[PDB]
């Protein structure tokens, strides 16, 4: 750590805090994340799962019993973004833009079996150059409830890629109507949220769900709202697009390789965001 001086602190994450820092063997900036022989071997494989969507992992330094990982650094988060577009939104090709490369980053992990399983607009990362990028992609193998599946929250221990994108539909949404689609501020009040929108779950929508551990014959039954009204403007192939990334069994949901071929994305473009 004597070769990086730390310029200011970036974010209070989930696995530790974030620096802006420079190497001095090298004139680099980069993001330095303070953080058993378990985790050192998980973490190198990261250093390998490369791809344009992807915030890099540049080193990781494990001394005196910290761990340090070097991360490539982007200037800005969506979450900051989205709040410096709310009065005007954030325009449809760029959304779709950043959807569509989302869905590659993750078609990328998914295919190599890693999950980030804890996908939220404080770790998507943007870039003058029109890119999005996903960080802490397989560090998960007050904490923020918005973006977390129905199946987690019902006590699913064994859940799978489809977890992250029915987070990512959660920002597809929020990018499209300004305003967090499931705002809870407690497990129960999480999936009571997601319940009033999308209909209490039920064994003719998701075989298998009254069984999970979490789940209680005793939930409210509320009826589902259409698409239509959850997110306006969006069109008939955003909406589609939308409600199979919020299938309630994760089995029906859309995959992110699926995803990328949907009719949503076929005007998709690359534009350069206002920053
Ligand atoms: C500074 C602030 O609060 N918001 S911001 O200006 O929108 C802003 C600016 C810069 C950043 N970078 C964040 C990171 C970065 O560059 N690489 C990584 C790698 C891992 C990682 N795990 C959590 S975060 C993060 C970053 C974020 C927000």
């Amino acid at each position: 750590m004597e070769n990086f001086q730390k310029v200011e602190k970036i974010g209070e994450g989930t696995y530790g805090v974030v620096y802006k820092a420079r190497n001095k063997l090298t004139g680099e900036v980069v993001a330095l994340k303070k953080i058993p022989s378990t985790a050192i071997r998980e973490i190198s494989l990261l250093k390998e799962l490369n791809h344009p969507n992807i915030v890099k992992l540049l080193d990781v330094i494990h001394t005196e019993n910290k761990l340090y990982l070097v991360f490539e650094f982007l200037h800005q988060d969506l979450k900051k973004f989205m709040d410096a577009s709310a009065l005007t939104g954030i325009p449809l090709p760029l959304i779709k833009s950043y959807l569509f490369q989302l869905l590659q980053g993750l078609a990328f992990c998914h295919s190599h079996r890693v999950l980030h399983r804890d996908l939220k607009p404080q770790n998507l990362l943007i870039n003058t150059e029109g890119a999005i990028k996903l960080a802490d992609f397989g560090l998960a193998r007050v904490v923020t409830l918005w973006y977390r599946a129905p199946e987690i929250l019902l006590g699913c221990k064994y859940y799978s890629t489809a977890v992250d994108i029915w987070s990512l539909g959660c920002i597809f949404a929020e990018m499209v109507t300004r305003r967090a689609l499931f705002p809870g501020d407690s497990e129960i009040d999480q999936l009571f949220r997601i319940f009033r929108t999308l209909g209490t779950p039920d064994e003719v929508v998701w075989p298998g769900v009254t069984s999970m551990p979490d789940y209680k014959p005793s939930f409210p039954k509320w009826a589902r709202q259409d698409f239509s009204k959850v997110v306006p403007p969006l069109d008939e192939d955003g909406r589609s697009l939308l409600s199979q990334m919020l299938h309630y069994d994760p089995n029906k949901r859309i995959s992110a390789k699926a995803a990328l071929a949907h009719p949503f994305f076929q005007d998709v473009t690359k534009p350069v965001p206002h920053l």
